[PDB]
Formats: structure tokens, sequence, C-alpha cells
């Protein structure tokens, strides 16, 4: 049982929970509802679980492309905006949250990737990968580095794979092909090949995740990172004088990132769906509310036009559209989770020698077109069984 | 590397592999045959990943519990020692490598976990699991401490969830039950609550490992350890003045170690296979080739009656009979690769405390009871991909620590 007559919102922690939490204060203080915001980890993947007994929050907040899955498994509500509110967001947001005809989220925030470069290290940044491993080799010299970001996620390695031609499903006719794969032609291929080289010559290391390129980033150590908007506040804390572009060429083609538009789920089980929808319509989508977030952590650029119109000023948040314009929508379809658990691997077993290219891309579209939604269920339960066994393995010599 | 008129043999790093090459010394002195022993990493992991394909060794050693799962692949053949060199060896061990009325391998020694324990430390040890936070207490105040054992493979653990009540696959008869499985009892939840109470009150900690727990007992630092036979002779190389006993009882019951009989399977892509029974019946399978084993790491109680005849004097190898009987032959059936890979992540997550107890043994339970092994290669990739994430995702936060 979810509880009637408060709010509890999911939402995840690179976000500004705490500005999220000050919206459902001010919530609150005129209408008598308690919110309650919570950051649990892999909240993406805790939320269909308690959320398949009935449990859970009653707002989720992620980007858009898990709704489609968390839709077709009856885990949301389909939302009710009036014309007049929907009229508020750009239609391109309304689009990446509609599942089978029926709105099923609020959009909230455009999330694109950026490459992000300290400014005194490396004024000019490059405007291809290609460069980067004359730059590291400079910059090694000096006892700094050219570029780190994190490998284990493949949203961050994905705008290099895309760049010559990796996809992940093909779009035709308005419609997603479930069986037509691109992760392992030849584009893929090469764009996997110069990152797993950038790793074979020493200028990144298989082993870095996002909270050791944010502290080599934030500590002066590394010239460059690729992140989105969230991290701009513990840089701006840091004092590192950094900007924000557009992100390096590949083979003479733009970075391709997965644009993602965070967006309000209501639970299916949750009985304050009126109560939710008020929160989201009239407090956090106003530009007093998304501000109060915002000012938290930043959103990037946001689906409200008012509040959007005064951010793109910033030329940091111009720049994340242009990346972002560069990219390609997220596909909310329900094979979007096979798809990002398969490349994750792949990136993972390439980085790490484990397997050729090759082999790692032919593994994951193998996975992806064979998967079959009919056995979710059984994969995931045999993934997570997998997952444990070598999380404990990993951490294992860090404890003894 | 598998090569006509060759044998490649892969055995576990634990176990005499020095010993047995040996005995391939000896086969190829006598017949030209070149023997190689090699001891690779996971070899239970990689032999159904790679014999289908250009495997895998000619043989592969492992105890019995997996080769059930091997066969139903395709993956081993069927061996064909005649009637008189099948009555030179226990009939309960050639029931443990009969997999559909076919024997599928040569079994070799008979293996049961004891309890170990340094006589200098303890002389009297205890035979209770009630009575180790008491002996622990009181060790740490001496610099020492009570009890350390591997914690990462659940066959160490086993015995324990076992003593009041867990059981793997309900036997009935004599048909396991693939349907009835047994980790998520009254019995399994008082057995793990026990051990995870001892990590919760620092007797024991949650990373302890083989070779942490090795260390340990043979340097004198923890009275006791759990461990099988080969363990014995780096023991005896520490002197360590240690005794080998009957496990602890929990609830005033017997643990129940599941008992492995360590076998050989001949690879079903061996074009050796002749070979590889004449090694093993006319080499391996005497007292000689067993000594030979033996000497290296000892097996054990051994399948052949002649050598176990004369084993079983040493009160070490009663002991390892004693819990044997105690315990419970492992089924071989496809199904108990699920059972333990299952087990294996429900001890870990329970003892490092990022699941409970109940959490734990409920979605070990759910895992074995839903493995089809009809479905295992759509499994094992889903399994794979997600280990490979999870290691990787360990090793880079070992790093940021
Ligand atoms: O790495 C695969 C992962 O990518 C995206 O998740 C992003 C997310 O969109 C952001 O809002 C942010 O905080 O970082 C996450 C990347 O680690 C996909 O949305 C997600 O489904 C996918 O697993
Ligand atoms: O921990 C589960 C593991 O248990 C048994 O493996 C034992 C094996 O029988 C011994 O010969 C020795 O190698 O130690 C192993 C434990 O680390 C099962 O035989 C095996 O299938 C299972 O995964």
């Amino acid at each position: 049982k979810i509880e009637e007559g408060k709010l509890v919102i999911w939402i995840n922690g690179d976000k500004g929970y705490n500005g999220l939490a000050e919206v459902g204060k001010k919530f609150e203080k005129d209408t008598g509802i308690k919110v309650t915001v919570e950051h649990p980890d892999k909240l993406e993947e805790k939320f269909p679980q308690v959320a398949a007994t009935g449990d859970g929050p009653d707002i989720i907040f992620w980007a858009h492309d898990r709704f489609g899955g968390y839709a077709q498994s009856g885990l949301l509500a389909e939302i009710t905006p009036d014309k007049a509110f929907q009229d508020k967001l750009y239609p391109f947001t309304w689009d990446a949250v509609r599942y089978n005809g029926k709105l099923i989220a609020y959009p909230i925030a455009v999330e694109a990737l950026s490459l992000i470069y300290n400014k005194d290290l490396l004024p000019n940044p490059p405007k291809t990968w290609e460069e980067i491993p004359a730059l590291d080799k400079e910059l090694k010299a000096k006892g700094k580095s050219a570029l780190m970001f994190n490998l284990q996620e493949p949203y961050f390695t994905w705008p290099l794979i895309a760049a010559d031609g990796g996809y992940a499903f093909k779009y035709e006719n308005g419609k997603y092909d479930i069986k037509d794969v691109g992760v392992d032609n030849a584009g893929a291929k090469a764009g996997l090949t110069f990152l797993v080289d950038l790793i074979k010559n020493k200028h990144m290391n298989a082993d870095t995740d996002y909270s050791i390129a944010e502290a080599a980033f934030n500590k002066g150590e590394t010239a460059m990172t690729i992140n989105g908007p969230w991290a701009w506040s513990n840089i701006d804390t840091s004092k590192v004088n950094y900007g924000v572009t557009v992100l390096p060429t590949f083979k003479g083609q733009p970075s391709k990132p997965f644009v993602g538009v965070l967006s309000a789920g209501i639970n299916a089980a949750s009985p304050n769906k009126e109560l939710a929808k008020e929160f989201l319509e009239n407090y956090l989508l106003t530009d007093e509310g998304l501000e109060a977030v915002n000012k938290d952590k930043p959103l990037g650029a946001v689906a409200l036009k008012s509040y959007e119109e005064e951010l793109a000023k910033d030329p940091r948040i111009a720049a994340t559209m242009e990346n972002a314009q560069k990219g390609e929508i997220m596909p909310n379809i329900p094979q979007m989770s096979a798809f990002w658990y398969a490349v994750r691997t792949a990136v993972i077993n390439a980085a790490s020698g484990r397997q050729t290219v090759d082999e790692a891309l032919k593994d994951a579209q193998t996975r992806i077109t064979t998967y079959d939604e009919t056995y979710k269920k059984l994969i995931m339960s045999w993934y997570y069984a997998g997952y444990y066994t070598g999380l404990a393995e990993g951490l294992a010599k860090s404890e003894q």
C-alpha cells in the first residue's frame, strides 16, 4: 500500500533532489499534503521491482527511455494534462513520453552530454577525437591527462559508437524495428575500436567510473570530461575555469549523444494520482518550480518553454542543445532496457580486453535482436545473480 | 590444443596436479603418449563454454555434481569400463557418475569437508556451532580468532545451512524433484542467520576467502578452519599441530556437508578416448597412480577399494568419511549448476549485508525453481552479462577507494 494523502517521489541522486524537496515544501504549505523526496541507488531497476507488487513512490523521475518498458508492464498511470497545459511544453518532449498513443509521464528537462574542458589547461578544446591521443601525450609530460569520463555506463560511450554509423533500432515509417539493430555495423565497430585503442595506449583506463572521472576533472588532473548539466554544480564548487562545448567529431562526423527527456511518471498503483498531477502541473512545471530544482543541480535545457527561453541565454545550455540536435532522441520502447544492458556488457568486455571489439558487439547484437519480453523476469533474475557475484569479486581486494 | 595422439587434462589448482603429471610422465614412458596437466581458473565454468567448439581438454576432473549438466548438453563421452573394473570401485561412487542410465565419468575420490583445528590453541575441538562465538571472544583476548573459512564459495557454508533442514532438491524415490527446492525453508534460514550473526558480531569477516583462511590457519592465527583433504599438505608444511574431526552440530543436529565424488570425464570432442580410458583405468586408478596424486595433495577417501582400505586407517580419512556419512551425496542433475550459482549469490549478499537472509534465500529459491535446462544458453548468456558488468563495476569502485 502506497499511503493515501501524501506524495513520495524518487529521483536520481545526481539531480537536484533538495531543490525538488523545496517545491514539495511549498506544495505542503499551500495544500497540507506532505511530499517526501528520496534518491535510492539504482532506482530505475528498483522501481519496476517494488511497483510490480503495488508499492514504491507516487512519482518516479527518470529519462524517458525506461518509461515505455514501465508502461508496458502496467506500472504507469496515463496522465491527463489539458491542452492548455500541454501548450506550455515543447511538442517533441510530449512525443518522447507518448507510448502506444497515451501520454505516460510529464517531461521536465532535455538532457544531452557535452564536452567539458578546463580552459586553463587547454585553452582551445580539440575538435576531433583523433587528436586526443597526441594531446594526452603532451599533457602526460606535465603530469596531467587529456580526457577522463565514465567507462562503466554506455550512455557516455554511445556518442562515439554512433558517430560513424552505430544505431540502436532502425526507425522507419514512424516505427522502430525491434529486429533491425545497429550495434554491430561498421560504424559501431570503428567507434568502439577507437575507444579501445585509447585504453590500449594508456590514454584512458578501463577502471574509470563516474566518481573517478568527476574527481580527476574537478581536481584539475585531467583537461576534459564528458558529462551532463547535473555535473556542473560540483565543477562550480571546484572553481576549475571550465567551458561546455560540442563533442569532438569522429571520422569527420559529429558525436551523436542519445538525448534523454528527464520525465516524471505517476505510479499506476498510487491512490494519489490527482495530487500528483497537481504537484507536477501547478508547482513543479512552473518557472519558479523548475528554478528551485535548477538552483540545486542544473537541469540543463528544460521542456517548459517560458523557462527554457531564460535558460538558453546561458551558452552552456545552448551548447547542451547544440549536442542534443546532433544526436537522436532515445526510443522509449520496452526493448531499450535489453539494448542498454547488452551495450554496457559489450563496452566493458572490449575495454577490459576480455573480448575483441568484433566479438563484443556481435554478442550484443544477438542479445538484443533475439531478446523476447516474454522472458524478461527470467533473464533479469539471472543477470542479477551474475551481477552480485561479479560485484563481490571486483570489490574483494578492496576489503581483502 | 587437443591434438590427436596426446592427452590434455584439466584439474583444479587446489588438487595434486603435480602428482597427476608424474602419473602422466609414467604413461608417456610406457606408451610414448605425452600427457599435459593444466589447472585453468574457473575450469568448471570454462568447460561447458568451450568443449563443444574446438574444446577444451581430453579429460576434465571435477566433482560429479557438474557432470549431469555437461552430459545432458552432449559434452561428455559414455565411458566403457567392464564389470570387472567397476567392481574395483565402491558402488555409490558409480551411482554419482551415472546419468540417465549411462556412466559418464570415472570416480576418483570421495570429498567431504571436515573441521580442522589447531590442538595448541584448542586441545579439544567444539562439537557445536553455538559455542563458537564464546570461543572467539576468548581467542580474541589471546590475539587470535576461533574460526576462519572461505565465505565466498557456498560449498563451505552449505553444511551449516543444511544442518537444521535446508536442502537442494527433494529426493523421492529415487528421483530428485526439480520443483521442490529447500533453500528458503526455516532450517536453511536458521543456518544462514547463524552465519550472518557471526559476521555481525565480528567473529568472522564477510570478505574472508580461501587463501585468507588458509594463511590464517597455517600461520597459527585462527584456531579452526573448514576445508577438504587437499588442504592437509600445506598444513603439514606449516607444522601447526592440527586435527581433523567431525563438523560442529547446530541445534544438536549434525552439519550436513554436500559430498562430491572428484571424477574424470572424457570430453566427447576428444579424438583420444581410447588413450584416455587406458590412462584412467590402467595408470591412474591403481594404488601406485593414486598414491602419486595423494603424495602431492591428499585426495582424502578414494573410490578405488584397494587403496581406500589402506587410507581408511588414517584418522583424518575416518573423519572425512564420518562427515560424508552425516552429509549427502550431491545430485548430478543438470539443475545443480543453477543451484550453486543462486546459492553463491545468496550467501554473498546476506554475508555482506546487501540483502537480508529472508530476501537473499527467497531470490535463490525463485532462481532455482524458474531455471529451465532447455533455456540454459539464454539464461547463462545473461548471467555472464551480469557477472562481467558487476566485476567491472567492483574493480572501478576498488580503484576509487
Ligand atoms: O548508461 C545507460 C543508461 O543511460 C541513461 O541513463 C543516464 C540518465 O539518462 C541521466 O538522467 C543520468 O543521471 O545518467 C544516466 C547514465 O548513467 C538511460 O536513461 C538509462 O536508461 C540507461 O541505463
Ligand atoms: O562452492 C560451490 C562449488 O562447490 C563444489 O566445488 C568444490 C569442489 O567439489 C571441490 O572439489 C573443490 O574444488 O572446492 C570447490 C569449492 O570451491 C561443487 O563441486 C561446485 O560445482 C560448486 O560450484
